[PDB]
């Protein structure tokens, strides 16, 4: 199982997503990121049983990353799948916030608000470094 599952919106994060896979590997982190160690079987059970195993849940708070969370009663989307596992877990959220804003945590699915209560780092372009730093501090 690894430390870091990186949970992100595909179209505005992936990109960013991999950036913290390859920072967080050069600091000694095993990192699970579907677009590369998502192996064979149902991607259901996969997806779930490595938010579950992961110790830390990194969420790639991009813009507009919760969109299609909202109002998705009947838990379709996977971000929003992953959060609220990750959630039930007690896992060790570590949001990172990169040119997000927040909505009003009413706006989104009960069984996720608590997402916006954990405190998350703001991606920093200039110093990217020092918030891979952060985010090392911020992960067990």
């Amino acid at each position: 199982t690894p430390d870091v599952f990186i949970s992100y919106r595909r179209n505005s994060g992936s990109q960013l997503a991999s950036l913290l896979k390859v920072h967080l590997q050069l600091h000694g982190f095993s990192v699970f990121i579907d677009v590369e160690k998502l192996e064979a079987g149902k991607f259901e059970d996969k997806l779930i049983q490595s938010v579950m195993g992961a110790r830390n849940f990194v969420l790639v708070l991009s813009p507009g990353a919760l969109d299609k969370c909202m109002q998705d009663h009947d838990c379709k989307d996977w971000v929003h799948k992953e959060i609220v596992t990750a959630l039930s877990c007690g896992k060790n959220i570590v949001p990172i916030i990169d040119g997000f804003e927040w909505p009003e945590p009413q706006v989104l699915p009960e069984d996720m608000q608590a997402v916006l209560t954990f405190n998350g780092i703001k991606w920093s372009a200039e110093y990217q470094e020092a918030t891979i730093e952060k985010i090392i501090r911020f992960l067990q």
